[PDB]
C-alpha cells in the first residue's frame, strides 16, 4: 500500500486541504489542533467508511478524496457527505485505467466497504500499518502493558489441557515475534544485539535481550536502544500480521521534548526507515526535518488548516 494524495473539504478544521504523499519518509509537523490528527482520521474515513468517526455524517458538504496505490494499481476513493436533511451520501471507488478513472464496484458505501475489506483488511491496516499513539511506549512500559498491546495487536488469547494448548499457541506466536524482532533489532543496533526474547508467564509477556548469552531486561539498555527495541517489536508484529512492510504510519511514537532519544530516532530514520517504501511520520519535533525525505507542515491559519511543503 502507498498513499499518493488526500483531499479534505469541510471536515473539522479542514476547509480545503490537499496533501501529497511521496516515497520514503513523509514527515508531518504542526501543533495540537492544527489538523494532523483529523487528517489521519480523514484518511481512515476515506479508506474504511462506514466507521465511527464524528463530524463526518449529518447530525456545507463534507468531501474526502483519497488516492492510493496497491500492488501496481492506482485506486481513488471519493466520498461526499451531504448535510441539510436532505442528507444523502455519494461514494465512489475507481481504478486508473490509462488516463480515465473507472469504477471497480457499485458506487455504494456497502459495496466499497466490502471491496476494501478484501483489498486491504481493516485489521491489517489498524494493526500492521497504522501505529497509533502510546503503543511503542506501552510495549516498553511493563510486562502487563506489553501483554495488553500484543494481545490487542496479534489477537492472541487471554480442562487444563486447553490451557496448555492456549499457552502453546501463545508461545508459538511470541516465539515468531521474537525471531522477527531479533532480526530487526539486530538491524537497528548495528549488530550489537542479535537476539530478542519474548515469553509469556501468566498475565505477563516478558521481553528480554540477549547479551553475552544471557537474557537481560530492557533496563540494561540505553533509552535509544529501548526505543529501537520498541520499534523493532512493533515492526515485528507488523511483519507477523501483514507478511511485509510497505506502508508504516507513525503517529507521535516519541514523547515531548526529550532529545536524548531523538538522536537514535534520527539514526533509525536515516539508516533503516528509508528502506521502507513509504513512511508517514506525524510528530511535533522540528528537528526531524533533515532525516525525512519529504516534509509537510500543517498549521492553523484564519481558523482553517493550512498545508505547506517545507523546503
Amino acid at each position: 500500500m502507498k498513499l499518493e494524495r488526500v483531499t479534505v473539504k469541510n471536515f473539522r478544521s479542514h476547509s480545503d486541504t490537499v496533501v501529497e504523499f511521496k516515497e520514503g519518509i513523509n514527515l508531518i509537523i504542526g501543533q495540537n489542533g492544527s489538523g494532523k490528527s483529523s487528517l489521519l482520521d480523514a484518511i481512515l474515513v476515506g479508506l474504511y467508511w462506514p466507521l465511527r468517526i464524528k463530524d463526518i455524517k449529518k447530525d456545507r458538504d463534507t468531501y474526502i478524496d483519497l488516492i492510493f496505490e496497491k500492488d501496481g494499481t492506482k485506486y481513488r476513493i471519493t466520498r461526499r457527505f451531504l448535510k441539510g436533511y436532505s442528507s444523502g451520501e455519494i461514494h465512489a471507488m475507481k481504478r486508473l485505467v490509462g488516463n480515465e478513472w473507472k469504477h471497480v464496484t457499485e458506487p455504494s458505501s456497502k459495496a466499497i466497504s466490502a471491496f476494501m475489506e478484501k483489498l486491504i483488511p481493516y485489521n491489517i491496516f489498524l494493526n500492521a500499518i497504522y501505529i497509533r499513539q502510546g503503543q511503542i511506549d506501552a510495549i516498553l512500559e511493563s510486562d502487563e502493558a506489553r501483554e495488553k498491546v500484543v494481545r490487542e495487536v496479534l489477537n492472541l488469547d487471554k480442562i487444563e489441557k486447553v490451557k496448555k494448548y492456549k499457552a502453546l499457541a501463545r508461545e508459538a506466536a511470541l516465539s515468531k515475534i521474537g525471531e522477527l524482532a531479533s532480526e530487526i533489532f539486530a538491524e537497528f543496533t548495528e549488530g550489537k544485539y542479535s537476539e530478542v526474547v519474548v515469553r509469556a508467564e501468566e498475565n505477563k509477556v516478558r521481553l528480554f535481550v540477549v547479551w553475552e548469552g544471557k537474557e537481560r531486561p530492557l533496563t540494561f539498555l540505553s533509552g535509544g536502544e529501548r526505543i529501537a527495541l520498541g520499534l523493532a517489536f512493533e515492526l515485528a508484529m507488523s511483519l507477523y500480521l501483514a507478511g511485509e512492510i510497505s506502508l508504516l504510519i507513525l503517529d507521535e511514537p516519541t514523547p515531548y521534548l526529550d532529545e536524548e532519544r531523538r538522536r537514535k530516532l534520527i539514526t533509525i530514520m536515516e539508516r533503516y526507515l528509508k528502506k521502507i517504501p513509504q513512511v508517514i511520520l506525524v510528530s511535533h519535533d522540528e528537528e526531524l526535518k533533515d532525516a525525512a525525505d519529504h516534509v509537510i507542515r500543517i498549521s492553523l491559519e484564519n481558523g482553517s488548516s493550512k498545508v505547506e511543503v517545507v523546503s
